[PDB]
Parts: structure tokens; sequence; C-alpha cells
């Protein structure tokens, strides 16, 4: 008898950010990747990556080199945030 | 007897951002990449990936440089933020 | 007996962003890539990829290189963020 | 005895975004690409890709390189945002 | 007995954007690219892509190069962004 | 005879961030990535990255460099973060 | 007999940021990363990582150098912090 | 002064085999091959020659297969060999 | 006042073999092969000759193969070798 | 006031074999083979010869391969060996 | 005041083997092979050579098989062995 | 005053060998091969040989394999013997 | 003033071998080889030589396997052994 | 005043061997060889050799193996020894 109630009655003027589920129940290589609800992903870097079986197996040479520079200011505000009757404001 | 009753009256102007689902139930490789619901991506990166069963097996000579610079003003403001009655401002 | 009620009344003005989804129930290589119900990308970047069995399986010589540079100004505001009676100024 | 009942009645001007589905039940490569509901891309970018089995397999010489520059302003604003009785002004 | 009720009755203007589905129930390549509902694609780029099985299988000698510059200024607003009694505005 | 009940009446104006879900029930290599609820990622950075059965197994010989340099101003505010009635002010 | 009742009324404006989910019940290698409810990395940085079984088994010559400069200011403030009536500000 | 005074008289009948000299005094490729005086080649072979700068500089892919078989009965005399009230015989 | 004198006077019928000589005095490949005086080559073999400046450069992949059978009889006599009076006989 | 005398008379039959001489005074490769005055090469082999200034110089894979079978019978007498009043004789 | 004076008479028939001579006085890569007077191979074998500077410089993959079998029998008699008023037989 | 004086009168039959001489006076590499004068070579072999700088500089791998076998019978018999009124016999 | 006087006078027949000679008087890599006056070889090996400045210099993995076997019955006389008046003889 | 009388008068016939000569006077590897007057090789063996400056210098892993086996009956009789009124036999 599985029952669910969220926010049944909003008299008013919120800011929800709602997200919810209700669950009732040789060689081999494998990449799963399953996401979620909300994701606010902002200049991520994934540089170098070998998955698999027995990469560079034998005699590899391999010469990385990640040089990072340049002021990257990353002025930010309200994210995943939900406001009401507010005020955000960014300058420069 | 399954029930799922969210925000059943809404008297008012809110701002909501509602995400749900309701359940009731030789070599190989393989990439599963399943997506979410909600997803705000800027500026992401995934220089190299080397994925599979043996890559770069032998002798493999892999020279890599990635080199970042430049000034990267992210001014951002009222990501996944559902807001109401607000003001959101971004000035320069 | 399998019931779902999502806002079932509204007086009013609302700014909503309704998503949902009720469910009842050799050599091989393999990419899925299954998407979801909101996405927001921006500038994203995927450079280099090489997925399958045994790529540059002898001998790869593998030279990569990714400069980057160049003012990016990502002045952004609102992304998904459904709002109600408010002001979104963005101004240079 | 399935049942959904979204938005059932709506007395005023609300900006909605509704999204929804109910469900109730030798050598190979594959790409399978399946999209979802709502997607909104700007300047994504894929530059390479090798998918298959053995790629490159023997004596591969790759050479890349993307140099990335030149200020490119995203001045964006109310993407995936259904907003009511509001104002989004963007000025340069 | 399945059943359905979205928006049933609507007294007033909103600005809705509705998508939904309700369901009841030797050597080989292959690239399935199955598309979703409601999308906004805007400078996507995919440079190269090399799919299949075993391309460039021997003494394979790929010179790519990318030089991405030129001011892109994106002045975008309102993106999937069903609005109602609202101003949208874009100055240069 | 589960049962849920959060958030049943809202008189008010409130900022919420609800999240919830509720159960009721030879060689491999293996990447599972499963995410979550509410994630805010910036400037996330995974360089380098060997997974898979014996990676780098013979007379591997790696050089690694990742300079970092260049004043990166991170000016965040409000991240996560749903307020009322407030003033979220960034300024340069 | 399972219950909850979290936030059963509210009267007022309140900033909460609720996340919570009832839960009612030969050569191998694996990396499982399950995330949670909430997240927010800045700067996060992972430079190197090998799992695997047996990488870099006989022989290996790694040279690794992580340089770190350059004056990262985090002015941050206002975190997974929900907060009411209250005035956060960022100057410099 | 110089003199030279080889078998001046001869009475008799000799077999003789005489040779003599009496001497008094950018890119480029080159194959000089100067002979002699006597010279007795028999089933010489010179398979494979590959002769300049640079041959074969970029994937090359080269097979060779040289099996040799067959009974070959060389049955030789005086070769070279000036004789005298003699007696050479070669039976079968 | 250089002087020579063999073989002045010769009553008899000799074998001789005589041979003699008096002396009195950028990128670039070369072979010489000057050759002597007496000379006898039976079934000489030079399979395989890369000569030159870097041939083969790059990635060149040879595979050779020379198999060698077959009953080859060399029933040889008398080779160079000037004889009198004698008497030189091969049977089978 | 050089001076040289051999076999000045010979009163008789010899098998002589005579041999003299008398003497009186950026990037490249080369082979000089210059010969001498007598020589008897019989089966002489060379099977591979790489001769140069960086042969094979990148990557190289070389499979070389040299079986040697059958009864290669030599019966070999009177090499560069002149005879008088003898008897060289081969039988079989 | 040089002088030289060899068999200056011969009364009888010797089997003489003469040889004499009097005397009286950037990269690069380079092979001389100066000869002599007298030779006599037989069966001479030289399988592999690799000459010049910076052969096989890199990844060099070089597998070498000489397996040798099939009696060969070499019944020799008089090399360079000049004889007189004798019997040299070679039988089977 | 040099004076040599060799075998000045000989009467008989000598079996002579009579050899003789009277003297009186960047990157790089070299391979100098002078030869003398008398030489019996019978199934000399050389097999494998890298001669210059820096051959095999790197990652070089190898496998030679040398497996002899086969019976040799080599019944050999006056060599550089120069015989008189002698009996040389070879029997089988 | 030297004088070299050797055998003046022979009355007789000797089996003589006579040799003799008088005398009166950047990287770099080199291999010299002068022979001498005779010289009887006879199943000389010589399997495996990297001659040269630094070979193998790095990561070089060398396998070298030489089976040796089969009955080699070297059934030899008189070699180098000039005789007189003698009975050379080799049976089976 | 030098003076070398070997052998001056000979009556009888004598098996000699005679051998003489009268004198009267950056980076680098060198192997020189300078051979004498008489040698008689016979089944020499010189599996392996790395002659030169920093061969193997790092990482090297050389697997040698020589079995020897295969009975090798060297019956071997009269060498580098002129005899006279003599009788040499080998018998099998």
């Amino acid at each position: 008898p599985l029952m669910v109630k969220v926010l049944d009655a909003v008299r008013g003027s919120p800011a929800i950010n709602v997200a919810m589920h209700v669950f009732r129940k040789g060689l081999t290589t494998e990449e799963e990747f399953v996401e979620g609800i909300y994701k606010v992903e902002i200049d991520t870097k994934s540089y170098w990556k070998a998955l698999g079986i027995s990469p560079f197996h034998e005699h590899a040479e391999v010469v990385f080199t990640a040089n990072d520079s340049g002021p990257r200011r990353y002025t930010i505000a309200a994210l995943l945030s939900p406001y009401s009757y507010s005020t955000t404001a960014v300058v420069t």
C-alpha cells in the first residue's frame, strides 16, 4: 500500500526544485555511465583516459603535458538555488 | 496500490522545476551512457579517451599536449534556479 | 492500482518545468548513448576519442596538441530556471 | 488500473514546459544514439572520433591539432526557462 | 485501464510546450540515431568521425588540424522558453 | 503500508530544493559511474587516468607534467542555496 | 507500517534544502563510483590515477611533475546554505 | 725507367693464363661496378636489392619469399685451370 | 729504374696462371664494386640488400622468408688449378 | 732502383699460380667493395643486409626466416691447387 | 736499391702457388671490404646484417629464426694444396 | 739497400705455397674488412649483426632463434697442404 | 743493409708452406678486421653481435635461443700440413 | 746490417711449415681484430656479444639460452703437422 504525498497544496509563490522517484520491484570491457537528476558542470575537464583490458601493454612510451594558465575568473551566483522575492546581481 | 500526489493544488505563481519517475517492475566492449533528467554543461571538455580492449597494445608512442590559456570569464547567474518575483541581473 | 497526480489544479500563473515518466512492467563493440529529459550544453568539447576493440594496436604513434586561448566571456543567466514576475537582464 | 492526471485544470496564464511518457509492458559494431525530450546544444563540438573494432590497428601515425582562439562571447539568457509576466533583456 | 489527463481545462492564455508519449506493450556495423521531441542545436560541430569495423587498419597516417578563431558572439535569449505577458529583447 | 508526506501544505513563498526517492524491493574490467540528485562541478579536473587490467604492463615509460598557473579568481556565491526575500550580490 | 512526515505544514517563507530517501527492503577489476544527493566541487583535481590489476608491472619508469602556482583567490560565500531574509554580498 | 718482362721465351707447349696491367701516373646516389680481368660466375643469384637514398621511406610493407629446392647437381671440372698433356673427363 | 722479370724463359710445357699489375704514381650514397683478376663464383646468392641513406625510415614492415632445400650436389674438381700431364676425372 | 725477378727460368713443366703486384708512390653513405687476385666462391649466401644511415628508423617491424634443409653434398677436389703429373679423381 | 728474387730458376716440375706484392712509398657510414690474394669460400653464410648509423632506432621489433638441418656432407680434398706426382682421390 | 731472396734455385719438384710482401715507407660509423693472402672458409656462418651507432636505441624487442641440426659430416683432407709424391684419398 | 735469404736452394721435392713479410718504415664507431696469411675456418659460427655506441639503449627486451644438436662428424686430416712421400687416408 | 738466413740449403724432402716476418721501424668505440700467420679453427662458436659504449643501458631484459646436445665426433689427426715419409690414417 505504497503512498507518497509531496507538496500536496501550495498557497503562495515558492521556488521549488523537486526531484524524486519511487521504486517497487571471454574478454570483456565496459564503461557504464548512468547520470542523475540534476547536474551543473562548468569547465569540467577530463584530459586523458585509457580504459580497457591491457592498454599500452608493451613498450608504451607516453609523454603527457598539461600546462594551465590564463586568468579564469568564475564570478558565479545562484547555482541550483531556486530563490523567491530575492535580488541576485553580478557586477563588474 | 501505488499512489503519488505531488503539488496537488497550487494557488499562487510558483517557479517550480519538477522531475520524477515512478518505477514498478567472446571479446566484447561497450560504452553505455544513459543520461538523467536535468543537466547544464558549460565548457565541458573531454580531451582524450582511448576506450576498448587492448588499445595501444604494442610500441604505442603517444605524445599529448594540452596548453590552456586565455582569460575565460564565466559570469554566470541563476542556473537551475527557478525564481519568483525576483530580479536577476548581470552587468559588465 | 498505480496513480500519479501532479499539479492537479493551478490557480495563478506559475513558471513550471515538469518532467516525468512512470514505468510499469564473437568480437563486438557498442556505443549506446541514451539521452534524458532536459539538457543545456554550451561549448561542450570532446576533442579526441578512440573507441572499439584494439585500436592503435601496434606501433601507433599519436601526437596530440590542443592549445586553448582567446577570452571566452560566458555571461549567462537563467538557464533551466523558469521564473515568474521577475526581471532577468544581461548588460555589457 | 494505471492513471495519470497532470495539470488537470489551469485558471490563469502559466508558462509550462511539460514532458512525459508513461510506459507499461561474428564481428559486429554498433552506435546507437537515442535522444530524449528537450535539448539545447550551442557550439557543441566533437572534433575527432574513431569508433569500431580495431581501427588504426597497425602502424597508425595520427597527428592531431586543435587550436582554439577568438573571443567567443556567449551572452545568453532564458534557456529552457518558460517565464510569465517577466522581462528578459539582453543589451550590448 | 490506462488513463492520462493533462491540462484538461485551461481558462487563460498560458504559453505551454507539451510533449508526451504513452506506450503499452558475420561482420556487421550499424549507426542508429533516433531523435527526441523538442530540439535546438546551434553551431553544433562534429569535425571528424571514422565509424565501422577496422577503419584505418594498417599504416594509416592521419593528420588532423582544426584551428578555431573569429569572435563568435552568441547573443541568445528565450530558447525553449514559452513565455507569457513578457518582454524579450535583444539589443546591440 | 508505506507512506511519505513531505511539505504537505505550504502557505507562503519558500525557496525549497527537494530531492527524494523511496525504494521498496574470464578477464573483466568495469567502470560504473552512477550519479546522484544534485551536483555543481566547477573547474573539476581529472588529468590522467589509466583504468583496466594490467595497463602499462612492461617497460612503460611515462612522463607526466602538469604546470598550473594563471590567477583564477572564483568569486562565487549562492551555490545550491535556495534563498528567500534575500539579496545576493557580486561586485568587482 | 512505515511512515515518514517531514515538514508537513509550513506557514512562512523558509529556505530549506530537503534531501531524503527512504529504503524499505578469473581476473577482475572494477571502479564503482556512486554519488550522493548534494555536491559542490570547485577546482577539484585528481592528477594521476592508475587503478587496475598489475599496472606498470615491469621496468615501469614514471616521471611525475606537478608544479602549482598562480594566485588563485577563491572568494566564496553561501555554499549549500539556503538563507532567508538575509544579505549575501561579495565585493572586490 | 720502368720495365716488365714476362715469359720472354717459351720453348715448349705451356697452358698459360696471363693477365696484367702496368699503370704509371645536393642529393646524389651512385652504383659503380667496375669488373676485373677473369671471372666465371655460375648460378649467381642476387634476388633483391633496394639501392638509393631513402627507399621505402614510409609505411613500406615488404613481403619477401625465396623458396629454393630441386636437386641442382653441379658436376664441374677445370675452371680457370689451363692444363697441359692432361685428361679432363666428366661422366654420368 | 723499375724492372720486373717473370718467367723470362720456359723450356717445357708448364700450366701457368699468371696475374700481375705494377703501379707507380649534401646527401650522397655510393656503391663502388671494383673486381679483381681471377674469380670463380658458383651458386653465389645475395638474397636481400637495402643500401642507401635512411631506407625503410618509418613504419617499415618487412617480412622475409628464404627456405632452402633440394639436394644440391656440387661435384667439383680443378678450379683455378692449372695442371700438367695430369688426369682430372669426375664420374657418377 | 726497384727490381723483381720471379721464376726467371723454368726448365720443366711446373703448375704455377702466380699473382703479384708492385706498387711505388653532409650526410653520406658508401659501400666500397674492392676485390683481389684469386677467388673461388661456392654456395656463398648473404641473405639479408640493411646498409646506410638510419635504415628502419622508426616502428620497423621485420620478420626474418631462413630455413635451410636438403642434403647438399659438396664433393670437391683440387681448388686453387695447380698440380703436376698427378691424378685427381671424383667418383660417385 | 730494392730487389726481390723468388724462384729464380726451376729445373723440374714443381706445383707452386706464388703470391706477392712489394710496396714502396656530418653523418657518415662506410663499409670498406678489400679482398686479398687467395680465397676459397664454400657454404659461407652471413644471414643477417644491420650496418649504418642508428638502424632500428625506435620500437624496432625484430623476429629472427634460422633453422639449419639436412645432412650436408662436405667430402673435400686438396684445397689450396698444389701437389706434384701425387694421387688425390674422392670416392663414395 | 733492401734485398729479399726466396727459393733462388729449385732443382726438383717441390709443392710450395709462397706468400710474401715487402713494405718500405660529426657522427660516423665504419666497417673496414681487409683480407689477407690465403683463406679457406667452409660452412662459415655469421647469423646476426647490428653494427652501427645507436642501433635498436629504444623499445627494441628482438627475438632470435637459431636451431642447428642435421648430421653434417665434414670429411676433409689436405687443406692448405701442398704435398709431393703423396697419396691423398677420401673414401665412403 | 737489410737482407733476407730463405730456402736459397732446394735439391729435392719438399712440401713447403712459406709465408713471410718484411717491413721497413664527435661520436664514432669502427670495426677493423684485418686478416692474416693462412687461415682454415670450418663450421665457424658467430651467432649474435651488437657492435656500436649505445645499442639497445632503453627498454631493450632481447630473447636469444640457440639449440645445437645433430651429430656433426668432423673426420678431418692434414690441415695446413704440407706432407711429402706420405699417405693420407680417410675412410668410413 | 740486418741479415736473416733460414733453411739456406735443403738436400732431401722435408715437410716444413715456415712463417716469418722481419720488422725494422668524443665518444668512440672500436673493435680491432688483426689475425696472425697460421690458424685452424673448427667448430668455433661465439654465441653472444655486445661490444660498444653503454649497450643495454636501461631496463634491458635479456633472456639467453644455449642448449648443446648431439654427438659431435671430432676424429681428427695431423693438424698443423707437416709430416714426411709417414702414414696418417683415420678409419671408422
